[PDB]
Protein backbone atom coordinates (compact mmCIF):
# COMPACT_ATOMS: atom_id res chain seq x y z
CA UNK A 1 0.00 0.00 0.00
CA UNK A 2 2.59 2.43 1.46
CA UNK A 3 5.64 3.39 -0.15
CA UNK A 4 9.01 2.27 1.66
CA UNK A 5 12.81 1.99 0.49
CA UNK A 6 13.99 -1.27 0.32
CA UNK A 7 17.45 -2.93 -0.70
CA UNK A 8 18.34 -5.53 -3.20
CA UNK A 9 19.72 -8.64 -1.11
CA UNK A 10 20.55 -10.15 -5.09
CA UNK A 11 21.31 -9.44 -8.30
CA UNK A 12 18.19 -9.87 -10.24
CA UNK A 13 18.35 -9.08 -14.18
CA UNK A 14 15.04 -8.17 -16.23
CA UNK A 15 13.28 -11.06 -18.48
CA UNK A 16 9.56 -10.83 -18.53
CA UNK A 17 9.76 -7.28 -19.82
CA UNK A 18 7.96 -5.50 -17.69
CA UNK A 19 10.27 -6.48 -14.45
CA UNK A 20 13.18 -3.88 -13.06
CA UNK A 21 16.47 -4.91 -13.10
CA UNK A 22 19.05 -4.00 -10.13
CA UNK A 23 22.17 -5.17 -8.29
CA UNK A 24 22.51 -6.34 -4.76
CA UNK A 25 22.82 -3.68 -2.46
CA UNK A 26 20.64 -0.95 -5.04
CA UNK A 27 17.97 0.82 -3.32
CA UNK A 28 14.65 0.49 -4.57
CA UNK A 29 11.23 2.58 -3.72
CA UNK A 30 8.53 -0.24 -3.85
CA UNK A 31 4.90 0.06 -3.42
CA UNK A 32 3.95 -3.26 -1.74
CA UNK A 33 0.88 -5.26 -2.28
CA UNK A 34 -1.20 -8.59 -1.11
CA UNK A 35 -1.60 -10.03 -4.07
CA UNK A 36 1.26 -11.58 -4.59
CA UNK A 37 4.76 -10.89 -4.98
CA UNK A 38 5.48 -9.06 -7.79
CA UNK A 39 5.76 -5.46 -6.58
CA UNK A 40 5.97 -2.16 -8.70
CA UNK A 41 9.44 -0.92 -7.66
CA UNK A 42 11.56 2.14 -8.93
CA UNK A 43 15.04 2.42 -9.02
CA UNK A 44 16.72 5.42 -7.49
CA UNK A 45 20.03 4.17 -9.03
CA UNK A 46 18.89 4.15 -12.79
CA UNK A 47 15.73 6.12 -12.54
CA UNK A 48 13.64 3.18 -14.01
CA UNK A 49 10.41 1.68 -12.81
CA UNK A 50 9.09 -2.12 -12.99
CA UNK A 51 8.01 -5.21 -11.30
CA UNK A 52 10.39 -6.64 -8.88
CA UNK A 53 10.04 -9.88 -7.21
CA UNK A 54 9.76 -9.47 -3.40
CA UNK A 55 11.85 -12.18 -1.94
CA UNK A 56 14.84 -10.48 -3.31
CA UNK A 57 14.46 -7.57 -1.49
CA UNK A 58 14.48 -6.43 2.06
CA UNK A 59 13.50 -3.17 3.63
CA UNK A 60 16.47 -0.52 3.95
Amino acid sequence: GGVTTFVALYDYESWIETDLSFKKGERLQIVNNTEGNWWLAHSVTTGRTGYIPSNYVAPS
